[PDB]
């Protein structure tokens, strides 16, 4: 059980204004810090976002939230359940800012909501020094959907956080899960983000944002695309066939010609995107989010499972014999890899 926090200083908020929080479990005989962003799309306009209030409020509002949460995947304190880091110091991020973790906007007599997750994430690692982060030796950030793209958004903000406060010790990774999405031609026929970073006062890294340049910051979304502009270290874990991508792509799953080459192509762009990255883990199944699942440990690339790549990374930070890091699946179809989950 991680138990709830509420930030301590109550103008970081929630959509609705309601204070932000953590949940934490410490393990004093640690120096590693796991803190995890909870992903769920998110909302771009008032009509939507009042929507999204109604039938999805938890992730608006801190109100209702319960006082613990059990912790699972990467998040179980259990070898048995979490091989890689079950000593750990454990946090879970709750999202209930709508923005994909990346506003910087208060609620106002000109806004109904408050769009706080760049900031959010930032007052987390600040009260967290006061309850023993100040002696870590690492600080993974990690995160699912919506929450792995905000590792991408943010891991080197929180490294530059950390560097300024004094502590230059601490080293800052990123574990993005599930986030690495393609801008490609969907099937049957961006702009929701374009809308969405006006109205959140979204805010990118500023090595992606001077690259784009102004009215182009929705390209930082993007993995394949920001990616190459950070300098923090980042283990991109990442689904060929992720059933999100195939949902905004409009597929459902027959097959006819069109779109067994539509299919094939698509993972055939995401294998590309990962060429040159050299720490990550792409199985060949039609799926979404992993990390804290219970049964994380049960796919496996090329005979390696996902906590062992990821202890390997954490080995190669200090190429290995028999301790790989880049797992990516050359076979062209869902489920061509017998260890998909089902
Ligand atoms: N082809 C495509 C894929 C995803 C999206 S999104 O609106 O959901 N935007 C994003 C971007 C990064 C993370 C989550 N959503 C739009 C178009
Ligand atoms: C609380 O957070 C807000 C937003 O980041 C900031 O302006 C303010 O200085 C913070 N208060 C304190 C006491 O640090």
């Amino acid at each position: 059980d991680l138990r709830l926090h509420l930030l301590l200083n109550t103008s970081v908020t929630c959509n609705d204004g309601s204070p932000a929080g953590y949940y934490l479990k410490e393990s004093r005989g640690s120096r590693r810090w796991l803190l995890f962003l909870e992903g769920g799309w998110y909302c771009f306009n008032r009509e939507n976002c009042d929507s999204r209030y109604d039938t999805m409020r938890r992730l608006m509002s801190s109100r209702d939230w319960p006082r613990t949460r059990t912790g699972t995947g990467i998040l179980s304190s259990q070898p048995e359940e979490n091989p890689y880091w079950w000593n750990a110091n454990m946090v879970f991020i709750p999202y209930c800012s709508s923005d994909v973790w990346s506003g910087a906007s208060s609620k106002s007599e000109k806004n109904e909501y408050a769009f706080m997750g760049a900031l959010i994430i930032q007052e987390v690692v600040r009260e967290l020094l006061g309850r023993g982060l100040s002696g870590a030796k690492v600080l993974l950030l990690a995160g699912s959907s919506a929450g792995g793209t905000g590792v991408l958004l943010n891991v080197d903000r929180v490294a530059e956080q950390l560097e300024k406060l004094g502590y230059p010790a601490i080293q800052v990774r990123g574990l993005a899960d599930s986030g690495w999405f393609l801008d490609n031609k969907q099937y049957r026929h961006t702009e929701a983000i374009r809308r969405g970073i006006r109205y959140w006062n979204g805010v990118v890294p500023e090595r992606c944002r001077r690259q784009f340049q102004e009215g182009e910051e929705w390209n930082c979304f993007f993995g394949y695309k920001v990616y190459p502009t950070l300098r923090s270290p980042v283990f991109v874990v990442q689904w060929l066939f992720d059933e999100a991508q195939l949902t905004v792509d409009n597929v459902h799953l027959p097959v006819q010609e069109g779109l067994r080459l539509y299919i094939q192509n698509l993972g055939r762009e995401l294998r590309h995107t990962l060429k040159d990255v050299p720490a990550s883990f792409a199985p060949a199944c039609l799926s979404h989010e992993i990390i804290i699942r219970s049964h994380w440990t049960d796919v496996q690339v090329k005979g390696t499972s996902l906590p062992r790549a990821l202890h390997c990374w954490d080995r190669s930070l200090h190429p290995l014999k028999g301790c790989p890091v880049h797992l990516v699946d050359s076979c062209p179809w869902p489920h061509c890899n017998p260890s998909c989950p089902t």
